[PDB]
C-alpha cells in the first residue's frame, strides 16, 4: 500500500535519525532555549509529498517537560515545515542534543461526502481535504494555565473503516493554545484545550478551534512497538503510521 514519501531536508541544526519502519525522525543537534509560556517554533528545513490517498502527520517527542503540538499537514502543502512546542514550566528550560525527537509520518484517510456543515462540523472544502473543520459551539475563556474542555454531541458523519479522530490547528498552537488529540467515538468526544500563555485566551463561539481526521482503523493499534508511539493519542489508541519508505528528492527544499 504506502508508495514513497517525497522529502527534501536541509537543517545543519537539525539531524536525520532514520528513515525506517515508515517514519522519518529528525533529532536536535544544538540546545534549543524555551522561554517560559511562550511559544517555541523550530523550523526544519523539511519538505515532504504525502503519496496520494495519504496525509502527513507531523509532531515532537521528548522527555522533558515541553508539549509539542501534533500537526496534520494538508496534503497540498509545499512549504517548510514547523515544529510548535509550548512550554509547561515558568522559567527558562533548554531542550538539551536529542533530548527533542521530531517525527513525519503518513497515515490513510478519507473524506465525507458533504454539501453542508452538520452542526459544528464544517464540510470539506474540497473532495480531498485532509481535515474538517471543527466550531466552537460557545464563547469561550481560558485562564493563563487552564484546561477547558469543550463536549461536542454531534454524530460524525460516517465512513467504514475509518476512525474519526480530533486534532488541534496549528494557528491555535501558535497562540498559545493546545488541543489534545483523541478518538472522537461513537457517543460524543470531550476535546481538551490547555492555554500555554501568560494572558487568558477570548475564543469566540463558531471560531474554528480544532479539525476531525478519518484515520483508516489500520493507523490505531493497543500495541507499544517500534511502529506505534503512544504520545500522538489519548491512553486506549495508540498511532501507528503506514509503512512508507522516503525517498529523497533535494529539488522540493524552496
Ligand atoms: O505542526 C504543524 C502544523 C501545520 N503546518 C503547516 C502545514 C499545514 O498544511 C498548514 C496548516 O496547518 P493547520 O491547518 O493545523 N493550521 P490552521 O488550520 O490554523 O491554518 P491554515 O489556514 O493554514 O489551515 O501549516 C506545519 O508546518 N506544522
Ligand atoms: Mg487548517
Amino acid at each position: 500500500a504506502c508508495p514513497h514519501i517525497r522529502y527534501a531536508f536541509q537543517n545543519d541544526k537539525l539531524l536525520l535519525q532514520q528513515a525506517s519502519v515508515g517514519r522519518l525522525t529528525l533529532v536536535n543537534k544544538t540546545t534549543i532555549l524555551l522561554r517560559p509560556m511562550k511559544t517555541t517554533t523550530v523550523d526544519l528545513g523539511l519538505y515532504a509529498r504525502p503519496p496520494e490517498g495519504h496525509g502527513l502527520m507531523l509532531w515532537g517527542s521528548t522527555s522533558r517537560p515541553v508539549t509539542s503540538h501534533v500537526g496534520i499537514i494538508d496534503p497540498g502543502y509545499t512549504g517548510e515545515l514547523r515544529l510548535i512546542l509550548q512550554n509547561q514550566r515558568r522559567y527558562n528550560s533548554t531542550l538539551r542534543p536529542s533530548e527533542l525527537k521530531i517525527h513525519l509520518a503518513a497515515f490513510r484517510y478519507a473524506t465525507p461526502q458533504m454539501e453542508e456543515d452538520k452542526g459544528p462540523i464544517n464540510h470539506p472544502q474540497y473532495p480531498g481535504d485532509v481535515g474538517l473543520d471543527v466550531s466552537l459551539p460557545k464563547d469561550l475563556a481560558l485562564f493563563p494555565h487552564q484546561t477547558v474542555s469543550v463536549t461536542l454531541t454531534v454524530p460524525p458523519p460516517s465512513i467504514p473503516h475509518h476512525r474519526p479522530t480530533i486534532f488541534g490547528r496549528s494557528g491555535l498552537a501558535m497562540q498559545g493554545i493546545l488541543v489534545k488529540p483523541c478518538r472522537w467515538r461513537r457517543g460524543g468526544v470531550d476535546v481538551s484545550l490547555t492555554n500555554f500563555s501568560d494572558q487568558t485566551v477570548f475564543l469566540n463561539k463558531y471560531r474554528r478551534f480544532c479539525q476531525l481526521v478519518y484515520l483508516h482503523k489500520h493507523h490505531l493499534t493497543s500495541f507499544y512497538s517500534p511502529h506505534s508511539d503512544a504520545g500522538v493519542l489519548g491512553p486506549r489508541s495508540l498511532f501507528r503510521w503506514a509503512s512508507c519508505t522516503f525517498e529523497e528528492v533535494p529539488s522540493l527544499a524552496m
